[PDB]
């Protein structure tokens, strides 16, 4: 139960709906705390195998309203980064300021053909936040990140897709069905512990200085999964001509050799 | 005043013109010192809100002529990296050897349809320089970087654009107008301190191991800009139906919590 | 001489052929040791100036059969990473599981129009290996890496090329000729020491936190090559209207200021 979001779980898929639509879902202190609580709920709910984030009304999110000195956007961004479930943004409308910076830590961005995007910070005399200086170059590459943040231009879904911010474009009526089809295909076919480990190694090894770091972690991951009941279930089911019902859960069966919840310290100098 | 460059400031835009055209603007010791001095001038001139780099004559730059044991190309590359203004390359002609490696630290590459590019080092029995082993993978990605440096092939503007070295292609007469329209749109719409912080965080956080690093810096940046006169000017101007005249300057008003001029030590082992 | 591979050297090009075709070249303990030995041979053979890896029969490689607790895939991946010669994958058929993760450390991926690819780990209750959590984001970028590993979908050559896993697509009969034309153009035109240094700096500086790291190494590399006989041979040959016959070799003439064979320690916690 939230004031700034709707939250629904159906068919193994959580939908978090940004829900201040009279304000084009403008981001507030409470949406920040609530989105952190939404991801705590999705990480803990074994019935959740994928998460869709979308906007109510016309917009996705048009921007921010008006020893934790921490940017609110960043707190959400860092929470999603250490998320254990697939996260898909279904961008239905304007995603401006923190409204676009919030999507960069999500795993897959789908956009309505109506969607608009703008890193408008420099036009307002402020700066890109939500750790977008880290995320944005790893989605669209440095040159595009610099051009969008320098001009602060509001650009089309078509530019978003050509420059690689969004995976694919959908008719307004087709967006959530598309996000759902991806979410359900993961929920149907993949073992939730394997998905959670994959998510964490891909995101975390993007900042690693050498593939040795990945080799050390992914050696321990494949050793642990190799001895798991999920691997056995995968064998049985193929032989017995049936869809696997992976039994191991993100809530209990996450391998203990690595703290999937860990993050470096927030310290000011 | 320079021997190897022209330097002009009009309408908030600096144009640095590589200017040894009888030698296809071949890079020399003096062009190196002069380009460092050109960026010192652009960083210090509050009338400069964007920088265009271009070539005189037929070529952009066809290559190098013939306890600082430092590659000259790198010295320029590292100077641009810690630059505080948007830098756009307008590649008018051949950009060979250090002539292409010099553009990779710039923020946006525009090319004439006449432009040609070649990382020809290995064909001459030498090696890619100007820290291109760091920059080139972050523009075009590792596989393309390897292929261009292995073959040393001189390739077309069209390949440059398809593989992502250049943002866009222009008729020879359209190149500088296009570079100018981008430069003027930044100079017109964005607060110079916000642009300078954005530039530095995007480039610097591309080497950061985790988004926590960006969150720490961009929390301090948004706190500082939040209390700035630029933010106020942005409010006034919207209400009073007028273009903002951001008053804070890169020369004085750069926030002091981070040394924007800092770089790691050059030490030989 | 190998049981799981064919190995041939012609015209300066080594071809390593994955060769358990009755098993769609499934990866085994012995293919792992043999591929390490194949790269030791290619690194030491000055007659080898480029390496092509390809599959026998219908498939490239359909997956794994069935205080070094090290993933076998990773051992190959890490060996290729510290390889000194250009490595091109010619993907002739299905490349599933470790069959696709093995290609990511190679320098250039060419695919037959018949080729298929799938990161199917999560569908089998296991996890992406061969340090693919490091390599895959640096080939196709994080969002695509996440989508392929979450769904475990087997996808077409066309998707592989559009999302940037493969450089180019070839008719089945055209694949090895294309891989050869690239290999021979390197073998013909580039100095082997320059190629080996380039390979190592591009791959290693992709994990470096700042371009200063590249500037330090590439300053020493260009100083050393500047005094080399290859550079002289390059001068003579241009004047004397003839193709250079670079005399310096990867076996003897690798500059000594950096250990090209070095890798960080494999240690379990």
């Amino acid at each position: 139960s939230f004031e700034t979001l709707r939250y629904a779980v159906a068919d193994g898929v959580a939908t978090i709906t940004l829900h201040r639509p009279d304000q084009l879902n403008a981001f507030t202190a409470q949406m920040m705390h609530e989105l952190i609580a939404a991801f705590d709920a999705t990480d803990a709910d074994d019935n959740v195998r994928a998460v869709i984030v979308t906007g109510s009304g016309r917009a996705f999110c048009a921007g921010a309203d008006l020893s934790a000195h921490r940017d609110g956007g960043g707190r959400v961004s860092l929470r999603i980064f250490r998320s254990l479930k697939p996260v898909i943004a279904a961008v239905n409308g304007a995603a401006v300021g923190v409204g676009v910076t919030m999507q960069l830590p999500m795993d897959i961005r789908l956009a309505s053909t109506d969607a608009k995007f703008g890193f408008v910070f420099a036009r307002r005399g402020i700066t890109p936040e939500a750790a977008s200086s880290w995320f944005l170059s790893r989605v669209v590459g440095i040159s595009t990140a610099l051009e969008w943040c320098y001009t602060g231009r509001v650009f089309s879904a078509q530019e978003a897709h050509e420059r690689g911010l969004v995976r694919s474009l959908h008719a307004p009526e087709d967006l959530l069905p598309a996000a759902q089809a991806i979410a359900r295909e993961i929920a149907a076919n993949a073992a939730p512990v394997s998905v959670a480990i994959s998510r964490q190694l891909i995101w975390r090894m993007a900042g690693a200085s050498h593939p040795m770091e990945a080799h050390k972690l992914d050696s321990r991951a494949i050793q642990s999964r190799g001895r798991s009941a999920d691997v056995k279930e995968g064998v049985s089911a193929f032989l017995e001509k049936r869809p696997a019902a992976f039994p191991e859960t993100v809530s209990h069966d996450m391998p203990d050799f690595f703290d999937w919840t860990s993050e470096p310290p927030f310290i000011l100098e």
